[PDB]
């Protein structure tokens, strides 16, 4: 998960929205990526 928390990061999504889109995805950081984009807000 801190690998995941970090690439994520890394791609500039903020660290709540990171960790809670990573739990929703049960930790699949393809699908934690496509819920940011898609939900993030702004």
């Amino acid at each position: 998960v801190d690998a995941k928390i970090a690439k994520l990061m890394g791609e500039g999504y903020a660290f709540e929205e990171v960790k809670r889109a990573l739990e929703i995805a049960q930790n699949n950081v393809e699908v934690a990526r496509s819920i940011l984009r898609e939900f993030a807000f702004p």
